[PDB]
């Protein structure tokens, strides 16, 4: 299983900024990693790499790792995020994450919604900003040294009723561009202080 990791480490791995943007097209190709034009560098799996192509059209949303000015450009580097622009068919979907937890009142438990506009997401995305809406929760304070979750973890509840469950104390790889239909998705569930 993945290993889990300590507040400071996920909170300094969360609270980075995101890139989210369209119709950006692969310039470069290189190694693992999939440029574009400031510089954003994808690092995927050897196997998604072959699936995208120079001149390929890309959406991207993903966490950035680190920074690095080059000759004066700054580079921006994630792990995956990407979905091709062609790939993106438009859907409105408001996800209500119930939140369960001990110290968590009915009031809190389904008051957050995650909104997206794509039928195909990409699961960084949801995992990413369902954490980061945990993150500012005055009443959570994910991965904060005095938060209330020690442990926990989370879950797409699919409308078939079959769940993905993501421990909230690991960081996922998300070189994969696993991606998640929205549609199928009925709504996310968050078990605070709960063993994955
Ligand atoms: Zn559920």
């Amino acid at each position: 299983k993945d290993a889990v990791l300590v507040n400071s480490e996920l909170k300094n791995i969360y609270m980075k900024d995101v890139i989210n943007k369209t119709n950006m097209k692969i310039t470069k190709k290189i190694g693992t990693q999939l440029i574009f034009n400031k510089v954003i560098s994808s690092n995927v799996s050897p196997a998604q790499e072959r699936r995208f192509k120079e001149e390929e059209e890309v959406d991207i949303y993903a966490l950035i790792k680190s920074y690095s000015v080059i000759c004066k450009e700054q580079y921006n580097y994630v792990d995956g995020g990407l979905i091709k622009t062609s790939d993106r068919e438009k859907l409105d979907s408001t996800i209500y994450m119930n939140i369960f937890g001990e110290q968590i009142p009915l009031k809190e438990q389904s008051k957050y919604k995650i909104t997206f506009q794509n039928k195909f997401v990409t699961f960084q995305e949801i995992d990413v900003r369902l954490r980061k809406s945990l993150m500012s929760d005055n009443r959570i304070k994910l991965y904060e040294h005095n938060s209330i979750c020690k442990k926990g973890y989370w879950g797409i509840h699919y409308k078939d009723n079959t769940t993905k469950f993501t421990d909230l104390f690991t960081h996922p790889n998300y070189t994969d561009n696993e991606t998640i239909d929205m549609s199928k998705v009925s709504h996310f569930d968050v078990y605070l202080n709960e063993e994955f």
